[PDB]
């Protein structure tokens, strides 16, 4: 996602998370606000363009090198790759936190955690066409764009009535009520199935998984010929929101209940 989806995942947590896990994340993070999980939701995509982060870059991502829309597919193995990838980094920043959470790597172990599961629902930071469909310019709102800027940024921003800080908070809050008592509020209950603070590469395969299969049933599956040639704001729009709004949903949920089980401090 761009900023947006990212503080808007964010917020979202933020509502679920029980109160010791506030405390132990606003400690780490030295913040003590309201938007302190919010406020460090972009960090790792600026990281990332510093000579120190650049090693990063590949971690917002899993590669999955299936045949969208006919086919679609993740394995840990197949697409992390050499350099790392979303999956492997949830790992390693999740089990830092979990062995060495007063430590000095923690600050930026949880930045990462907090981005890193808002990008594992991002379906196009799971597929490895065109770059994520970076490659693949196309036509939003009469402007030039990439199918990856559009699900990232424009989409989201578009749903969202903007890209403040404040509206990513309008619009968690509006998701975080359909988690508690509207559209999702049955579903929820089996948003958090499969979940193991031991196993975090297949908890976040699950997850990665589950978005991936919207490349196949959203993204892509009206075909890139309609794709490289039709303005993506009308029905195209249409048809996505209710998908990015679930996904950011399930994130912000299930980075709570991610967030709940590190702050437990299992042995
Ligand atoms: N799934 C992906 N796999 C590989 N590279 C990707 C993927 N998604 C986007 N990119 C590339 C496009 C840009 O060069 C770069 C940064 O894109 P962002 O910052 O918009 S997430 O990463
Ligand atoms: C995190 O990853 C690094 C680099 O791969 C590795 O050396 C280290 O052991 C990992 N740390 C944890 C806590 O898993
Ligand atoms: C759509 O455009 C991409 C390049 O962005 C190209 O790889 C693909 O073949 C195009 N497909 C069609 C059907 O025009
Ligand atoms: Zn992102
Ligand atoms: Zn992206
Ligand atoms: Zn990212």
């Amino acid at each position: 996602w761009g900023n947006l989806g990212h503080e808007t995942v964010a917020y979202i947590a933020q509502s679920f998370v029980a109160s010791s896990t506030e405390s132990f994340c606003q400690n780490i993070l030295g913040d003590d606000s309201t938007s302190y999980l919010a406020n460090v939701a972009t960090w790792a995509d600026t990281y990332k363009y510093t000579d120190a982060g650049e090693f990063s870059k590949p971690y917002h991502f899993i590669d999955a090198q299936d045949n969208p829309p006919q086919s679609c597919g993740v394995d840990y193995d197949r697409d992390c790759g050499s350099a790392g990838c979303s999956i492997s980094a949830i790992q390693n920043y999740t089990n830092i936190l979990l062995e060495s959470p007063n430590g000095s790597e923690a600050l930026n172990a949880l930045k990462f955690v907090v981005h890193i599961i808002g990008d594992i629902h991002q379906p196009l930071h799971d597929e490895n066409l065109e770059a994520g469909g970076n490659g693949i310019d196309v036509t939003y709102d009469g402007e030039t764009t990439n199918l990856h800027h559009i699900w990232d940024t424009n989409m989201p921003e578009e749903a969202a009535g903007g890209y403040s800080l404040s509206v990513a908070k309008t619009y968690a809050d509006l998701l975080t009520e359909r988690i508690k008592t509207g559209t999702y509020s049955s579903k929820k209950d089996s948003w958090t199935d499969g979940i193991d603070i031991k196993d975090p590469v297949s908890t976040s395969m699950i997850w990665a998984a589950d978005a991936n299969t919207y490349v196949c049933s959203t993204v892509l599956d009206d075909g890139l010929a309609y794709i490289n040639s039709t303005d993506l704001s009308g029905e195209y729009y249409d048809k996505s929101q209710p998908v990015f709004e679930e996904l950011i949903a399930k994130a912000g949920y299930r980075l709570a209940a991610w967030l709940d089980l590190i702050a437990s401090q299992p042995s």
